[PDB]
């Protein structure tokens, strides 16, 4: 296969993978998707529906006329607009479903807690680099200093954890934790400078020593943070909330499903556009993608007065 057609067909396959990933946003929205306000979602849906409508014209025109570079560009643009659209729709659907008097908003966990696997991995990596013969001076230094930036950011998380937990026993572990990590992390930073100034076996032994109190401090924290009452609590959306969000949610799903059929079918037409059955299939998908977006827009506008 010639590389231009391969490239065009790869654009479509990358687009279909992207739609599959983004569709998950619609499965159970029980947390905000992003930080848009309701009108921000509506504004984004409006903007994406113009970008999409143009890209859809470009997908059919360029597959018909054989312009493969522009076809693959229009498929990429369509994809980014559909992903945009879905992020805005899923966020709007969440905002609607939680706003019902019988629903309770989602609560985000106090810490990450991926931030803690990542810190502990940095430490293990720095220990291996400090210990094992296979690293340059510069490289032992980077692996030590990357530990400092994880643990330093763990201090900001403690702070925000305490200065928002209500629960005081936790608030105090998080204030205390911040100090232990800050004190251990300052200690490590000190050893790293002494090392990047005189690169001896004993200064290397000092940085190594400095990681144990630090790692213990990240372990008292990393372990204690992911207790219960600290994991995010999903929204509890009432039957009425669910029914109110449903037209947004189903129209966005139906949009994505028919967009996938439009792209899959375009992927074949770009190689051979003399195919009336596939143009008819594409047109069917295209009409559904357009009807879906109209419904979604209508549904978002019907509810928008509540968000003023």
């Amino acid at each position: 296969i010639d590389p231009f057609t391969k490239h065009g067909q790869k654009e479509c396959d990358n687009a279909l993978r992207q739609l599959e990933t983004v569709r998950e946003l619609l499965e159970n929205p029980v947390q905000p998707i992003n930080d848009m306000s309701y009108f921000g979602c509506l504004d984004s849906v409006m903007e994406n529906s113009k970008v999409l409508g143009e890209a859809m014209t470009g997908i059919s025109q360029n597959a018909k006329n054989g312009n493969l570079p522009e076809f693959g560009d229009a498929i990429a643009t369509a994809s980014k607009a559909l992903c945009g659209f879905t992020e805005a729709a899923a966020q709007a659907a969440y905002l609607v479903g939680v706003s019902d008097p019988n629903s309770q908003a989602g609560q985000q966990g106090l810490v990450e807690p991926t931030q803690f696997a990542r810190a502990n991995q940095a430490i293990q990596m720095a220990c291996q680099s400090l210990g094992e013969p296979g690293c340059t001076q510069a490289q032992v230094l980077s692996a030590a200093t990357i530990v400092a930036k994880h643990t330093s950011a763990l201090c900001n998380s403690c702070r925000l954890a305490s200065a928002r937990t209500a629960n005081p026993t936790a608030k105090r572990q998080f204030v205390q934790s911040a100090k232990e990590v800050a004190n251990s992390t300052a200690n490590l930073v000190k050893t790293i400078k002494a090392l990047d100034g005189d690169f001896t076996e004993e200064n290397r032994a000092q940085c190594r020593a400095a990681t144990a109190p630090l790692l213990e401090a990240v372990d008292n924290l990393s372990a204690f943070a992911s207790n219960p009452e600290f994991s995010s609590v999903p929204a509890q959306i009432s039957p009425e909330g669910r029914a109110a969000m449903e037209p947004i949610v189903i129209s966005a799903k139906t949009m994505l499903e028919s967009a996938g059929g439009l792209i899959q079918t375009a992927r074949a037409l770009a190689v051979n556009p003399r195919d009336p059955p596939r143009w008819s299939v594409l047109a069917g998908h295209s009409r559904t993608v357009s009807d879906s977006i109209k419904k979604l827009i209508t549904s978002m506008r019907d509810k928008a007065p509540g968000q003023l």
